This record gives C-alpha cells, structure tokens and sequence, in this order.
C-alpha cells in the first residue's frame, strides 16, 4: 500500500469500514457515538468507545527507509450536565490489533492500561488528546486547565496547549505528519476565530510498527460526557 | 464511507490491505501473480487467483439516491510457452463477499459459475476482461479473436473490442465510470502508441449492490499463461 485516502462528511448507520470498539455507536443524525449514552441519549459513567479505519497505513518500509506523511482533519462536539465534564477524545494511531485496554474508562481515554499509562517502553500509541477533565489527585499527569495534547506512549503528553471546551459546540481540527522534519503539526479552530496550535517532533518510525490503524477514542469515568465525532478525513502517501 | 482511494506503485510480500482469493501471491519482484504457477516460475493448468481490495466503495446509496463515480488504472502482462494462451485477467466490481465459483478455472476467467455464466439474473458482477482465448468450440460466447470486453452479469460480454496480447509486454489501462451518463470507459495503450478504447452504458445501481468491493480475477484452463499483475490505483467518491 503506497497511498490510502478515506472521508467521511458524516456517519452511516451501515458503514462497512470501520472498525467499532466498545460503547461507539452512529446516531440517527450520522454522529459518531463513541461513549456510552442512557435511552434518552444522556452520558453515563464508565464508559470507552473506539473507531479505527479497516484499512491499515504502512507508516514505513524497513526494506527500504521510506516513511509516510499523513493529513487528517476532523471535528467532534462535547456535550454534558456536568461543571466538570470528561474525560475526552483522541485521534490516535496503533498497531494494527490494538484493542481497549482494562481498566481505561476514565482519564485514560480508552488508550492506557492503569499498570502501564506511564510506562512508555510498554506502549505503542501516537495520540492528539482533546482533555477535558485535569483534576489533580486522579488525573497526576495533567496539566491545571483543559488542554490539547500530543501523546507519545503515556498518558503524560510530550506537549501541550491551553485549551477550552465549549459545551455542545464543534471543534475543527487538522493533524499532520512531516516525516522528514519528523513533526506532528494540529490545528484546531472554532467558528468564531480562536485558535489552537501545538506541535512536537517525534519519529514515529520509532513508536509505531511498519502497519498501523489509525482512529479515535473517548472515554469517561466518575465524571461524563457525550463525545460526538461529526467528521473525519484521511490521507497519507509512503513517499 | 464519501470517498475511498489507494494505490499500489507495485506489491508488497507483506501487505495487509489485500484479500487474496484462490492462487493469487506476490513474486519476489514485487509482481501479484494471479495464477499458480510451478517450481520454476511457469503457468500451469487449471487455477483461478483473485484479489480485492479491503476496504468496501460505496457505490450508491438507497436512502438518497447518491451515486459513486470511480477511476481506476493499472498494469499487466501476460506469459506463455503456448501458441494459444490463456485465458485472461479482469478488473471487476462485485459484492463485498464474493468468491471464486466453482468451475471458473478457465474461459469464465474465475468470475462464473458454468451453470449460470449467461444468466444474468444469476450474478452481480461488472468486469473488464482482457481475454486471450477464444476458441469457437469451448469459448463459444467469444468473438473469433482476442478482445478487450467489458462484462455485466454475463461472461458474454456486452461491449467488445478487437485486441491484441503481445507477450511478456505491459498493457496500461484506464477504466472511469461516471454515474451521471451511467457510462464505463476503458483506454487502454501499449508503449509503442497503440491504443484501444471500448465503452458501454450500464446503470451500476441496477447490477450491484450498495457495498461492493473491487479487484481483479485471472485463470487458465486447459491452456495457461502467467497473469502479472504490475500496478493499481483507484478512486471512487460518493457524489
Ligand atoms: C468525582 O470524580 C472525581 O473524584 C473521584 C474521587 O477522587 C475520582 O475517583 C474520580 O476519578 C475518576 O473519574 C475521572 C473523571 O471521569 C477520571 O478522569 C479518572 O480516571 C477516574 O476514573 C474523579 O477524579
Ligand atoms: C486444448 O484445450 C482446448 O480444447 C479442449 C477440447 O476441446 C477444451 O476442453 C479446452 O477448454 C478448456 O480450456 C480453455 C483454455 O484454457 C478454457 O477457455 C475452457 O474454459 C476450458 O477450461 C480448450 O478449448
Ligand atoms: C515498563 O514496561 C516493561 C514492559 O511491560 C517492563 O519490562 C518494565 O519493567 C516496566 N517498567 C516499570 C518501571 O514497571
Ligand atoms: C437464472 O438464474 C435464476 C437464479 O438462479 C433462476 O431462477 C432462473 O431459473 C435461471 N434461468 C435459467 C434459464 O436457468
Ligand atoms: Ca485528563
Ligand atoms: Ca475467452
Ligand atoms: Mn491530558
Ligand atoms: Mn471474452
């Protein structure tokens, strides 16, 4: 596979190819579910949901030393009746058979187990968090404020930004990988201008193997919220 | 699933995107062989190979009457000892469970089953066959001659054009639908300039389902030949 391109505008019911992990669901309105929602559609504690493409990206060629550039964008919405709403979403990539781990439903993000959220030579995980829930004696990792955050096998993000959720609103996001300046670049933006910008140099030919999935993942613990992916976008090219 | 594209400059020995169907394996030189061949590399008798991609196009959508246009190229070339080789390669489009039908090994090119190859109440399937065999006795829904054809629900193909197999050399090919026009066209041209083009009108929604995936068929019966596979790219958007 030397190139792979998908979108999705919205979400289908009868979708063939994606990968469904946990509680996430498509909504009548073609949202993307990920966590767990009661009958009349509110969020409930504990809950992880997951998507990952069908199809797999080969990030590089041992063989030859070629490595993929990827461009994605996507945009979510967060909804809660909470003061303190979480625990958040993720665009991550893993290997292939990557999994929800036990033990994730909460600050986690449906990314890490508890023994090892920390450990990075036991995870192999790129992530763009979009975190919602800081409060220091359960989430010890984080950042005093909401934040957006690149991940590199932990849930102690190797960068962050200040960010702020707005309740029921769409964040749009772009994510790229440069593999010659071995950068992730995001961008996120609200309709109203406000921007975020964050970015950090990692070989992902390091963290990741030569296949990998790439997909989204939101969880909540004690504290809740509905994560609703509306859109996403892919492409990438084995240069 | 909106828009769908990949490609393959040539195949990897370890790719994770392909499902192989029947014979079908990649050479050392980075060629996908659809057809078996022996411990030294030459065809052999009686064998089918396939491959399709996958991931799965949506190629319409009842609930809203969108329809996908696609564009697909590749490569192939053929090689025999026999002075009538056979009996051909085919992209096609078919249901995202599709297999090799019993008794295909040969001039139904692993597409049909013998009993129901002309009836084409009995298949979903659109093809565009590159076949090399034409005798009059056993291929008997053939022109007299070697032909580019394109295929709905039938080996008899609808549309046919006069073609010419050169041995060992690499056809390149084009094959665009575009649903607005309901049309199939095919280019397909040699190195030295010779050209072959071949169209026909055929609604898609009425032969195939709303899933389907894409890939290419090749066989040999009683007489053979290697079906080398060189290149693919495709894309296909939900309009
Ligand atoms: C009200 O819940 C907060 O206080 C509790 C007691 O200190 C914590 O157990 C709780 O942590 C769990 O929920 C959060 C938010 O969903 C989650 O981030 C964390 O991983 C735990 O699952 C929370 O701090
Ligand atoms: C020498 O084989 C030709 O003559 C035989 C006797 O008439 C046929 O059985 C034979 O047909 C089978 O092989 C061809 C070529 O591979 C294939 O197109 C056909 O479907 C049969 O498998 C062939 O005509
Ligand atoms: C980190 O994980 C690896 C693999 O599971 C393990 O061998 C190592 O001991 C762990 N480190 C700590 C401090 O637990
Ligand atoms: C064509 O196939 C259909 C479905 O298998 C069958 O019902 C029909 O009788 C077949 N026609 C003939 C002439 O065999
Ligand atoms: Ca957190
Ligand atoms: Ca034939
Ligand atoms: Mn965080
Ligand atoms: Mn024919």
């Amino acid at each position: 596979t030397d190139s792979l391109s998908f979108s999705f505008i919205n979400f289908d019911r009868d979708e063939r190819n994606l990968i469904f992990q946990g509680d996430a669901h498509t909504s009548r309105n073609n949202i993307l579910q990920l966590t767990r929602t009661d009958s009349n559609g509110a969020p409930v504690r504990s809950t992880v949901g997951r998507i990952l493409h069908s199809a797999q990206v080969r990030l590089w060629e041992k063989s030859t030393n070629r490595v993929a550039n990827f461009q994605t964008q996507f945009s979510f919405f967060l909804s809660s009746p909470l003061s303190n709403p979480a625990d958040g979403i993720a665009f991550f990539i893993a290997p292939p058979d990557t999994t929800i781990p036990s033990g994730s439903a909460g600050g986690l993000l449906g990314l890490f187990n508890p023994r090892t959220a920390l450990n990075e030579s036991a995870n192999q995980v790129l992530a763009v968090e979009f975190d919602t829930f800081f409060a220091q004696n359960s989430n010890t990792w984080d950042p005093n404020y909401q934040h957006i955050g690149i991940d590199v096998n932990s849930i102690r993000s190797s960068k962050v930004v200040r960010w702020e959720r707005r309740e029921g609103k769409t964040l749009n996001v772009l994510v790229t990988y440069n593999p010659s300046t071995r950068t992730i670049d995001v961008v996120a933006t609200y309709p109203d201008g406000q921007r975020y910008q964050l970015s950090h140099v990692v070989d992902l030919t390091t963290i990741l193997p030569e296949w990998v999935r790439v997909g989204f993942s939101a969880a909540s613990g004690e504290q809740f919220q509905t994560h609703n992916l509306e859109s996403w976008s892919f492409t990438s090219t084995l240069l």
